[PDB]
């Protein structure tokens, strides 16, 4: 997640994509950014469902109190799409999480306009997940 660009940059550099060709690719190439999962991880526990792909996410509070994701997926857009949620809540603990509206940011991206349902429902899954997740934390 280093690697990658925090949530500021994330959202200016979507503003700057010409086109959906431009923001697809964008996307593809986020996700191939993304950590490796451990294959322990791909687990039942951690598999998202809604997806219409193979999907796995698994969270981790660290001892400083950080939320940390990892994931991956079986569909290239998913993964990518995958990796824009992680940076959105990269670095975030747990109440931050359950409190961040995503909305405003992902209208400001405007992605979910170009995926086809089957997509914006397993983005909106994706979140909802976590979400969940970052809820049962004390």
């Amino acid at each position: 997640m280093a690697a990658l660009p925090d949530k500021e940059k994330l959202l200016r550099n979507f503003t700057r994509c010409a086109n959906w060709e431009e923001k697809y690719l964008y996307i593809i190439e986020l996700g191939q950014r993304l950590a490796e999962l451990n294959p322990q991880d791909r687990n039942p526990q951690n598999t998202i469902h809604g997806c219409q792909s193979q999907v796995w996410i698994v969270m981790r509070r660290n001892a400083n109190g950080i939320i940390e994701l990892q994931g991956d997926s079986d569909a290239a857009i998913v993964k990518g799409l995958m990796a824009v949620v992680f940076i959105l809540y990269h670095q975030m603990t747990a109440q931050d999480i359950v409190h961040f509206d995503v909305r405003p940011w992902f209208e400001k991206m405007a992605l979910a306009q170009h995926l086809t349902p089957s997509r914006s429902q397993g983005l909106e899954a994706m979140i909802r997940a976590i979400r969940a997740k970052a809820a049962t934390l004390s």
